[PDB]
Order: structure tokens, then sequence, then C-alpha cells
């Protein structure tokens, strides 16, 4: 079936090339540029990685004024937002330099959109207006995550009425990205398994669907997972090769981007359940995917055979489902991850509660598979 399929986002790839920051700002600012540096918190991290200093040397080298503001936290407030506006405004800022991760980024593109406008910013996070222009914003991207570097939304939370939500429209997409492997170096091993994880789960959630006549788009989709599962691995055992950490960045962009993902319905069911394990006990992400993920497949493999049979065929050479299962949980376990949630502590006690609470409102929640409450609660028994 149909698709539309638009990203804005310049690419630069690579390492070696921080030229890049101020020839890019130059490209796409009104003429004088005058940025605003945005990071999180006081910059330690960013400062004592040394990529504060090159950015700094980089807006040197093209004579760029730059003012700083710090002080980003990791669910990003929409208070810092506000400040920043006005600091645009008050100072004629003509393009945003975002330092940091997905908490900087999404910071800087409510800013870049409020800078821009007479009213209230948060309109555009309520539904009140649609934004039709952004001041423009750059990313340097130090950590990788979610993709919010190339995506069109920005998440925020207004902590004095304690709300969180979304702005999702084309003018949030960074002018442009700059994505360098090295920044992987230095991530500890616990969170690059969790995120060589997220990036198969997030092409995992796009792949098993009931759409039809997906043939290409299926193939690059197992292309990409096949390079994580291959290359995760040898990634974990040599953390600072460079081929290794391009191969995964690059696949994570593949995946975010998600050209390779258009005309397919995606089903959130792992997602939503993860969602609730994370909410009441301290698990990082990409660990609980790999717990639930294969659980959920095990519990609705009887939905459409032929696409878990291509799957193992095609990912991981085999077109037996129980033994293709088995060798992705044996991928896990070589990223250092234990498999079982009993393995961190987490009884079965909150399992009727995370079900419940994944379901809200409704009676089922899933695509591929419409799962209701003991089914969740099955899927979680598989986990245990």
């Amino acid at each position: 079936d149909n698709f539309n399929y638009k990203n804005d986002t310049k690419i630069i790839f690579g390492k070696d090339n921080y030229s890049e920051i101020g020839k890019n700002i130059k490209i796409f600012s009104k003429k004088t540029p005058k940025i605003l540096l945005h990071y999180e918190a006081d910059g330690e991290l960013i400062k004592k990685l040394g990529i504060y200093e090159k950015v700094i040397s980089s807006l040197k080298e093209f004579d760029i004024e730059f003012i700083e503001l710090g002080g980003v936290v990791p669910n990003p407030r929409l208070s810092l937002v506000y400040e920043g506006i006005k600091i645009c405004k008050e100072e004629n800022i003509t393009f945003i330099l975002a330092v940091g991760g997905a908490s900087v980024i999404d910071s800087a593109k409510a800013i870049s959109l409020g800078a821009v406008d007479n009213g209230d910013v948060w309109d555009f996070f309520t539904a009140k207006r649609i934004p039709q222009d952004t001041l423009g914003i750059g990313v340097v991207l130090t950590i990788p995550g979610a993709g919010s570097e190339m995506s069109e939304s920005s998440i925020i939370t207004d902590e004095n009425k304690k709300q969180k939500a979304v702005c999702d429209t084309e003018v949030n997409f960074p002018k442009f990205a700059i994505l360098n492997p090295e920044v992987c170096y230095t991530i500890p091993d616990r969170l690059m398994a969790a995120g060589i994880v997220d990036i198969l789960s997030h092409l995992m959630e796009r792949y098993f669907t009931k759409s039809i006549d997906t043939a290409l788009s299926d193939s690059l989709i197992e292309a990409t997972m096949k390079i994580v599962i291959k290359y995760g691995p040898l990634l974990m055992k040599d953390r600072k090769n460079y081929n290794y950490c391009s191969q995964i960045m690059w696949a994570a962009t593949m995946a975010h981007n998600g050209m390779i993902a258009c005309g397919r319905v995606a089903d959130w069911a792992s997602h939503r359940i993860e969602h609730e394990i994370s909410g009441i006990y301290d698990l990082t992400h990409g660990i609980g995917m790999a717990i639930i993920f294969p659980a959920w497949m095990k519990y609705t493999k009887n939905i459409r055979p032929q696409i878990f049979e291509k799957f193992f065929k095609e990912v991981f050479n085999t077109v037996n489902i129980d033994e293709g299962i088995n060798k992705l949980e044996e991928f896990f376990k070589s990223l250092g991850i234990n498999l079982k949630l009993s393995d961190y502590g987490i009884t079965e006690e909150y399992f009727s509660l995370m079900a419940e609470k994944a379901l809200g409102n409704s009676e089922t929640l899933g695509r591929f598979m419409q799962l209701n409450k003991q089914d969740i609660i099955n899927i979680l028994n598989l986990a245990k």
C-alpha cells in the first residue's frame, strides 16, 4: 500500500572532520551567523571528551560568533526552552548548534520553533497551533540514541504542570547532523550492548507485520538486521574499532531514517510491555527489549509463521523457528545480556499491574497480534 517518504536532514558521516561544523553553520544560517551553543548541564562531559574544544575551535576557525546556553537535563524542560527563546530573540541568534544527545536536540528543536514565533511555543506541543517555520538547528551527536538528530519530533516536559508533550512536524528536521562513530568508543559496555539491541528491536518492530507485498523492504531490513547481529558482538569485543562502530552507527541511521521500512505497519507491543517494566524497575530499555522480544516472538509465532521462517532463514540461516529463537537469544547473551527478568531481581509480583498499565483504556494492545491482559501476563511469564 501507498506511502510518503521525506527526510530533510543533511547527514555528515565520519571522523577527523570538525571543520564541517563551521562550514555547515555558514551553509544553513542567515549571513553573519551568530549561533546559540546548546548542551547538557554545564558541558562537563563533552568538555572532558574533548568535543567542546573541537566545536569551539571550528567556530573560531570560521569567525562564527556564539552564545552558550547549557543546563539541559535528560527530560528537557520547557522552562529552559522559554529561556533559550528569549536569548534568541534578544541576541538576534541566527542558528542553534545542539551538541549532545536526544535531550539537547529536542530542547534545541523547541527553541528553534519559538525563536521565530510571536506566540507561546507550547501551543505547538498541545495542538493549539501548527508551526510554519523554524530558526534552524544543527546537531553534533555526542551520544547515539533514538535518532532525534534526523527526526521531526521534539519531546518537552512542562515541569510546572508536570505534562510531557510532543511536537511532530516537518520543520523540526535538523538542517544537518554530524555523525562520528568515534563517539561510541567511551560508552560503557552495558549501555553499548543495550544500544545495539535498541537498533535491532527498532528494525524487528517494523519487520513483523501483516502488511503484504513488501519483498524489497523485507530484504533491506533483513540486510540491516544481519549486519547488527554480525558486527554487534565484534564491536563489544573491540570497542575502539572504527570499522565496527561505523557499521553499527550507519545501521542505526538506516533504521531511524526508515526509508527501508516504507510500506509496512509496525507493532509496538514489545515496546509498550518493556515500557511498564522500566517504569517500575531500574532496567535499561535495550536490556528490557532483549528480554521481552524473544518472549513476544514465542507467543505470536502462530500469527504468520511464514514471516518468522523468512526472518530466521534470512537473518540466522535456519528455517527452524525454535532453533532460530535460540540463536537470537544466544546473540543477546554474546553482548553480555542476561535474558530472564529474575536475573535482575524482577519477580512476578507486578506482572498483572504492568499488563493493566500497558493496556490503559484498551482491551488489547498490538497489531501483529492483539494481546489482552492475560496474553501480556503470559509473555511476561515466558520472560521470567
